[PDB]
């Protein structure tokens, strides 16, 4: 793990790096935030967000001094304070946001700055390409209502490598974590289409535990079977 200032980051892989953003809460501690940069050729592209847009700011610093790449776009997993707290941070630096069209509507109600553009799936819950442009390896997925009704998951295609945001814990969780617009009946089950979405991911990649193998996932679903 390297620190960076107030974040701290972690190669993954040879082209996946992992962030993880702290947020000191008074009487709390530091929450952590994890998200994932990807370098496809010469483009970087982005997963989520950090806590605050000057953290996000920090992220992108990095990605200059390391990787000396411009972002193409940054796609977000829901419209939540601890994965869209740096929303206008890319707005000022340029780069393309691409959210669910359910976050982008959920932003202006969970008070946080909605995405340039909106992210449509289909029945099955796969990303459509129309809305999807120039994404290369990050293919986006819906699992459906678990931590929120509007949280998204994406795959780094060429690798093993899953993200599954905060809808999926690792596999010592004790707790789902926070399930107030969550879905206590759906969750079982959208756990379990994010697996089934990418098998071939050994490497599942959360935003409030480090990667986890496949039995985060399993994990996750049995403890949401109970819910
Ligand atoms: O995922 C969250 C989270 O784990 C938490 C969280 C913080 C403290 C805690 O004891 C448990 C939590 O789930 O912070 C969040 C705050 C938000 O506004 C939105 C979120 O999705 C989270
Ligand atoms: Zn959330």
């Amino acid at each position: 793990d390297q620190r960076f200032g107030d974040l701290v980051f972690r190669q993954l892989a040879p082209n996946v790096w992992q962030h993880t953003s702290y947020l000191d809460m008074p009487g709390f501690g530091a929450v952590a935030s994890n998200g994932l940069i990807v370098r496809d050729g010469g483009r970087v592209l982005v997963v989520d967000t950090a806590w605050t847009d000057d953290q996000t700011a920090q992220i992108l610093n990095w990605i200059k001094q390391e990787i000396n790449l411009p972002v193409a776009l940054a796609v977000v997993t829901h419209a939540h304070q601890d994965k869209m707290g740096g929303m206008d941070a890319l707005h000022a630096a340029g780069i393309a946001t691409y959210a669910n069209a359910l976050s982008n509507q959920l932003a202006p109600q969970e008070g946080m700055v909605a995405a340039q553009h909106s992210l449509t799936f289909a029945a099955n819950g796969w990303v459509e390409p129309a809305t999807a442009p120039n994404f290369g390896p990050l293919k986006v997925f819906y699992p459906g209502p678990g931590h929120t009704s509007d949280n998204i998951t994406v795959g780094i295609d060429g690798t093993d490598i899953a993200f599954g945001g905060c809808l999926i814990k690792d596999s010592k969780a004790k707790s789902l974590g926070n399930l107030g617009d969550a879905d206590t009946e759906h969750y079982a089950a959208s756990a379990r289409a994010f697996g089934a979405a990418f098998p071939k991911a050994s490497m599942i990649v959360m935003s409030h535990s480090a990667p986890d193998s496949r039995a985060a996932i399993t994990h996750t679903a049995r403890m949401a079977d109970k819910l």
